[PDB]
């Protein structure tokens, strides 16, 4: 649904694919190639321009470890 567990070997992390659609209605904005799974996606792109990088961009979201790893 919305709920999504991305597998880590430093913690998984918990994505709300839900609240970052009310705050992103916009799918184009993360999805390129249209709603689907992201090929290339990683950690570079987790903690770059792929979850942190907007967070940092606009300082809201958690930024800092642990707030996204939970062991
Ligand atoms: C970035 C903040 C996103 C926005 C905006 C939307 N989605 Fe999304 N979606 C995102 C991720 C990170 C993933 C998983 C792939 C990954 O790289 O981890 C997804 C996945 C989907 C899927 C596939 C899951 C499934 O149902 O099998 C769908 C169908 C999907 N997303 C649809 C969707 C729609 C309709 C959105 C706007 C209403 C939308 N996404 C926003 C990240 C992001
Ligand atoms: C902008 C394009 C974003 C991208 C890409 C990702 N997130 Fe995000 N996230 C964003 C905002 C603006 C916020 C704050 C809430 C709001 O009003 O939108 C958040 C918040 C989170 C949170 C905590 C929010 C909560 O649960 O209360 C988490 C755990 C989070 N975001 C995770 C996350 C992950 C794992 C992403 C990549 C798959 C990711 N976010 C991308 C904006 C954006
Ligand atoms: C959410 C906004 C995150 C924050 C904050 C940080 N990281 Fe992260 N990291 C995140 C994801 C979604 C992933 C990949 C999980 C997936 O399968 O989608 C990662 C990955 C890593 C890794 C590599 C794990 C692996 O499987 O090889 C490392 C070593 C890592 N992250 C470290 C790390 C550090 C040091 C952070 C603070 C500076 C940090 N993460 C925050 C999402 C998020």
């Amino acid at each position: 649904a919305d709920d999504i567990v991305l597998k880590a070997k430093n913690g998984d992390v918990k994505f709300p694919h839900k609240a970052h659609q009310k705050a992103v209605p916009d799918c184009k904005k993360c999805h390129e190639k249209g709603p689907g799974k992201i090929e290339g996606f990683g950690k570079e792109m987790a903690h770059g321009k792929g979850c942190k990088g907007c967070h940092e961009e606009m300082k809201k979201g958690p930024t800092k470890c642990g707030e996204c790893h939970k062991k």
